[PDB]
């Protein structure tokens, strides 16, 4: 009598895949990254968003959607504005713009510097996922202290 | 410290990096065709876009390894320094993309680097049109506003 362990040993894998599924490897990148309150989640007109804090900074992550065309937005203020040398400031900002902050780099809104990192979803893996967000949060908390220390 | 410099010939997304780039490249170029050299620090590219020139590195193959597309848009000093920052900065926030504004031997460039980790031929494009464009709209604009 003939028998058959496996009816079928292996099958087409119905694979999750990061552009649709962006989400839930934000949220394991972020589950594994913060080092404070459980992390909070929110709504924006422009997409789902989440908060959390990764040494001294606070840290953004905004996900517009699940197409190509879509935005992944990460972002991190380090220091409040005005400041009474801001010449001095802007060219440091500008010149660490330079390589040294990568995918990332400094600018300016909502009266206060901000690290930030701004990408479409086209092409985009996990492991491209779990580095933007920790660029942006480890260059957030070295920088946030050292530009106060020098600047107020 | 520039060598092997020649002209690109128009012709795995990280094994086709080099033809890749050679290929969005060829067809962005406006004017003389591109050329490619060699770097201490990686193999790189030049080309014109508009009144801009672009600069393209690879600096080597593996994911660790680097992709930087840049190009210089106003020469400094210039007399307002502080509003000329200020606007940069503010501009770097969104209006930019996955590029930058950024200071670099005296210069002021607009600049995208990235990690080859997952990269893709789509991605590759992207990056080097959208620095491609935002140096030739800005360059004249701001050497009208500042210089």
């Amino acid at each position: 009598l003939t028998m058959v362990s496996e009816v079928q040993p292996v099958s087409p894998a119905s694979l999750d895949a990061p552009l649709e599924n962006a989400v839930e490897i934000i949220e394991t990148v972020i589950s594994s990254l913060h080092q404070g309150d459980a992390p909070l989640v929110g709504q924006t007109d422009s997409g789902k968003i989440w908060m959390f804090r990764y040494g001294s900074a606070e840290v953004f992550v905004q996900l517009s959607g699940h197409t190509e065309e879509d935005f992944l937005t990460i972002w991190s203020p380090v220091l409040p504005l005005p400041v009474a040398d801001e010449l001095a400031l802007y060219r440091k900002l500008l010149t660490l713009n330079w390589l040294t902050t990568f995918e990332a780099h400094f600018a300016i809104a909502e009266e206060q510097v901000q690290v930030v990192a701004s990408r479409t979803l086209g092409g985009i893996t996990a492991g491209e996922i779990s580095r933007l967000i920790t660029i942006v949060a480890t260059l957030a908390d070295d920088y946030d202290d050292a530009l106060r220390a020098e600047f107020k």
